[PDB]
């Protein structure tokens, strides 16, 4: 026990154990293990960061504390400490002499515990390739006689995975579960831990500050355990207000602070509202409406989805929102959302559903079963989710995927989650997720028999029903049905493109500008309300780039300077300069 | 008695050694009674706690608060969820037979399948179960196992490949909490390959990763919710009277499901549309939320009871269940709330007022 | 970096669990990130806390160097660590902290770099920056939680367009000083802008820096007859056309007359069909002046007409003509719905999954190429 344990007593002695709160029932469990006659060693499993170490510690703490039945008082602990009972085992035979020395210190003493954490690392020590004598066999004999008490601690991976894989020393050892805190427990943990990093930080939390801590670490931070990821919100909420005070900044940690910290952890936004943000969402309506013309009712419907969002009165654990763009070829189904990610600075995950036509194909997205070849990929939904939660996710033409593959959005639309293959969650609470389709148009442009025209404008609708399984449609935030371009849309749109042309040639030290009735004849010409916008880039394209790349290409334009673009009357051609 | 238990609820350790177990526990902790210098003879009472601590299962607790929890388990859940009545009841009367002792011997608490129109509270109430009991859920959106060879992923890769040291999802989330709530989400739309492994966790409550772990289903409420047939029950039928779609519903799952499983089926209850008086509670439970999220901002709420009808009324539909009211109370309510919450005069203050002028059917807002 | 080495300080500062683990996309900068923290500290432009703290680099296989005789890695690592408690101002930097994840003995696979700081951590005595890859974190370091919850994952993403051209100003020295050459601002600006355009398959604070180291070496082989000259627009444009296949600027050079004659030429091969040679000519004259579609390809033509009046003649005329490889993909081979498997490749567990994709391996090794459908009708 000389250099290879740690007398738990003495650290809880000079004060180095931190506090156990609660875990009454599991430290009688324990205590019960532990006055057994024989195999009492008690073994404590749970999840990362739930505390069994902790309980561990405690016990020895709680031992110096005196706040133990008279049976376990004057029972020091020693932590085992494999790496340095290992460090200097050079030859053969020198680690099972100290080993059998530490043991037989344990057994003459009749009164220690040895805790050996992290127990599941103890299947090794042997070099003569084989099942040798190592300390898992060294110890295997004790334990059944219940001369020493062991401890140990291992997660339920390892455990399963490794140490119960090991029949004869498993059956040896009491597993004890140590379940993750309660909402309530864990703030009672927090408050009796409070002492601690209020010194070590120097600053002062008040008790609205633990509880929003508690909560928005259960919220928001879903790969930790409670006890664990809310005392870590604390100490980084501590660490970062130590860090004011040079800058003079020196307060308590109000809810605020924490609220800021768990936006940092989570990478979610939180209240940068305060900030030159609410400004960035008033006039995002406006933003978009001078890229994207026409079609209003989506800009507002993504807007006031954004704004719930960001408000904080959105949804609880759904996206922020899950739109079906429907609608006729080029009239800004993507190119809304493509301008919306480029509005806000969030990241754009672009999605062409249609290489997603054959049902299995669903494995891209969220990865390949174990025992297969792909498993070490994951899926590449989930993955890009992981890496950006922040983001807008965008499935263009999602009609074009086999219909099966929409039971994958159910539940990223209805709970916001979703696992591969690898049982990791993909939260999608802060996606904006939009699907584009042009569904219900074909049954739109219809022509109709007999001496009454009807109205169609029911069959876009229908068909929608009839393609989206209403279990699917029912959890969409809003089903925006797009418009065919007017005229002056058509305008509008053409000097959009005129804009891009423009840039496109300041690019190489050109000019351009268009006369009206230039622009339009552009629009005359080339408009087509069944196409949408994109005839309108390709006349603009075959009337104006096409000569001005002959000029470019060859001498005139080369540097070239102000080209001016008129409309004639005899004939309706266009002219050109230098 | 010990032994007896050791046998029929500690399997992962062999006979001549957990009854020793049990026995040599029990004593010590009768040597730890007393704690009033109470020490008796150990019964079979105190052999029933210590194999239930053991095998982790709920123990003879109707000396508990838990009597109180279970008594009022019905009700409780009826504030959360309107309607539906009948399938809290047979939840609730499957948890207290399973707890009264009078279960099943070798099967699950209960595997009920949840199926009707959508919209309707199918995968509420089993979230809503979990939380009342305070048990862990375990939730399953059996949509991602479309491909029929996703049963590697529930019971894990067999010995020789990639993924046997991550194990099966399914039996490692049963083992780490055996009592729980199993929610197999969307059920229908898994491979049919995969039901074949229910068959047997229904039939004989256990299942058999690929490390060869018994994964024990006997405290575990299997809740499946299906939209079976919803296709049909939204149908208008051809004719002057239009027909009521369930049994055709029921026959969808029928065609489904295979005999050997809607067998052991403890109930197949198919949950009803929703009333408009469950609609006007459903408004309700909404309003009482979005007052929850807003005084989370220091923002106060009230609403007029015309107002809440008038609500219920523009967006009562009974084809789409409960999920369009929440789409209506957000486009009449968030959005205004929003827009004066983040640049407008509701900032860092409440104490919002509505109200239904009923010459022009709309809302009154306001500091 | 401003944002992000503050985050990390205030991790450091943490009372448990005070170890930063920056993880980010590769070629982001983490190592970057720390081997930058250290040379402020050296500098003192550190918050006060985080000054007199070295910053230790640790390299595993000068560690794991030897370590037969069962013993002597675990000797190694209690020493290191011993040594790292007494210091309370060094910090370890893991640089792959993936690797870290077993130097245990084969026979039991067992106690190693994770398991024995996993209680140092946990006790927050030491204190460790790490450095990993998402691919990597998510894939091996991410398995024992355990040792992930420890660390203080910090999202490291990759600078906008003008961080990294101040990042390129700050590090233009160095390689001013290496090359022996100078770089316009100009021409840096230019850099950064044509890397974000067309080197794909790299990220933005690495690629242009590739750009610029390019350039430099390249234009320190120029001066065959000592012809040293300042790196402007047009070196560094072409250096990136390398990867682009196409320059902006050097058609001004001889090949503005192939684009001259291409018509006249591809006419002296395809008779009759003169429309169909002037779109096509016309399209390729305009994506080279610089008016093409900055997210379309070249062209999407599609061809009808009787058969064997020269559609594919011409293709073929033109993929020679212009010293670009054909791709041809016959449609007549994708007459089913389930041969699009072989354009992409087939999902994750399927038996051609490692094989990848046709069509998309195609366009990817040649950049620059004609794409040839033929009878599309039939596909
Ligand atoms: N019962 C408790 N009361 C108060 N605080 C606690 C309790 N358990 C844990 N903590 C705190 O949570 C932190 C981590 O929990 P704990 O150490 O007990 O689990 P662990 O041994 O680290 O598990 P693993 O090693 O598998 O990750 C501890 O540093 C401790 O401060
Ligand atoms: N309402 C609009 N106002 C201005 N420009 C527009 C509008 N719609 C489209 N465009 C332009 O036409 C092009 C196509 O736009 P977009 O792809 O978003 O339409 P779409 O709805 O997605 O068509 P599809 O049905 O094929 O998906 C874009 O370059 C865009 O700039
Ligand atoms: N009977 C009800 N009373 C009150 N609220 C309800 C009821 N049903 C549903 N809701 C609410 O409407 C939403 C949807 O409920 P739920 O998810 O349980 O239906 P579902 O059957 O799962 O839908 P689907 O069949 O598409 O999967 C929930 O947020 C729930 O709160
Ligand atoms: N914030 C920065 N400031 C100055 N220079 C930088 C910055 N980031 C990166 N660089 C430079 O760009 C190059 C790439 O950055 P770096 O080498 O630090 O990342 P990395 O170590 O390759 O990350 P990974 O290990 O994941 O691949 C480096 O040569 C570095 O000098
Ligand atoms: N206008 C033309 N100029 C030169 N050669 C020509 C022309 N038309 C046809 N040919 C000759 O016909 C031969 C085959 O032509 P090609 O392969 O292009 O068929 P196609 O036009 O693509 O029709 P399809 O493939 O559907 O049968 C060429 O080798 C070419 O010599």
């Amino acid at each position: 026990m000389e250099n290879f344990t740690t007398n738990l007593n003495q650290l809880a002695r000079v004060g180095g154990i931190d506090p156990l709160i609660g875990r009454e029932k599991e430290l009688e469990r324990a205590i019960q293990v532990l006055c057994r006659r024989r195999k009492n060693n008690p073994l404590l499993v749970g999840e990362s960061g739930v505390g069994k170490t902790a309980i561990a510690e405690g016990l020895a703490w709680r031992i110096v504390q005196g706040d133990v039945p008279e049976v376990m008082a004057d029972c020091t602990i020693y932590s085992l400490d494999i790496g340095s009972l290992l460090a200097g085992t050079k030859y053969r035979g020198d680690f099972e002499k100290r080993f059998k020395a530490l043991l037989k210190q344990l057994e003459q003493d009749t009164n220690s515990i040895l805790f050996i954490d992290e127990i599941h690392t103890i299947i090794g020590a042997g070099a003569a390739s084989g099942g040798q004598v190592d300390a898992a066999n060294l110890i295997k004999p004790l334990l059944s006689s219940g001369k020493i008490r062991v401890i140990g601690s291992t997660t339920y991976q390892e455990f399963s995975n490794i140490f119960e894989k090991d029949r004869a020393l498993a059956r040896r050892f009491q597993k004890i579960d140590i379940t993750e805190p309660s909402i309530e427990e864990t703030v009672q943990i927090i408050n009796g831990l409070k002492p601690k990093y209020e010194a070590h930080h120097d600053v002062r939390y008040t008790a609205k500050a633990v509880r929003a801590a508690v909560e928005l670490a259960v919220k928001y931070i879903n790969d930790r355990h409670l006890p664990d990821k809310a005392i870590d919100v604390i100490d980084e909420a501590g660490a970062r207000a130590r860090l004011m005070p040079v800058s003079k900044r020196k307060k308590t940690v109000n809810v605020a602070d924490i609220e800021s910290v768990v936006a940092r952890i989570a990478r979610i936004p939180e209240k940068s509202v305060s900030q030159s943000d609410r400004d960035t969402l008033k006039n995002l309506g406006d933003r978009l409406k001078m890229l994207v013309f026409g079609q209003d009712k989506a800009i507002e419907a993504l807007t006031e989805a954004i704004k719930m969002a960001r408000a904080g009165l959105g949804h609880e654990h759904k996206p922020v929102g899950s739109f079906l763009f429907a609608g006729p070829t080029g009239v800004g189904k993507t190119e809304v959302t493509v301008q919306l990610s480029k509005a806000l600075g969030i990241e754009l995950l672009r999605f062409d559903m249609s290489e997603y036509m054959e049902r299995h194909t669903v494995s891209r997205l969220i990865g390949a079963p174990p025992g297969y070849v792909g498993f070490d990929q994951g899926g590449l939904l989930t993955d890009a989710v992981i890496k950006h939660p922040h983001a807008v996710l965008l499935l263009d033409e999602i009609e074009k995927a086999h219909p099966d593959v929409f039971n994958i959005l159910l539940q990223v639309m209805d709970n916001g989650t979703l696992t591969d293959n690898n049982g990791r969650k993909a939260d999608f609470r802060n996606v904006v997720l939009v699907m584009t389709t042009n569904a219900g148009v074909r049954e739109t442009e219809r022509k109709s028999i007999g001496l009454i025209h009807q109205d169609n404008s029911t069959d876009a609708m229908e068909e929608i029903k009839k393609i989206f399984t209403p279990e699917f449609r029912n959890r969409l935030d809003n089903i925006i049905w797009f418009d065919h371009l007017s005229t002056d849309v058509i305008h509008q749109v053409v000097d959009k493109f005129i804009v891009e042309l423009q840039v496109q040639l300041d690019q190489k030290g050109v000019s351009l500008e268009v006369s009206q009735e230039a622009r339009n004849w552009l629009a005359e010409k080339g408009y087509d309300r069944a196409m949408g916008a994109r005839p309108m880039a390709r006349v603009i394209q075959d009337n104006l780039k096409k000569p001005l790349a002959n000029e470019l290409l060859f001498g005139s334009l080369v540097d070239g300077g102000q080209v001016t673009v008129a409309l004639d009357k005899e004939k309706n051609e266009l002219t050109y300069g230098f």
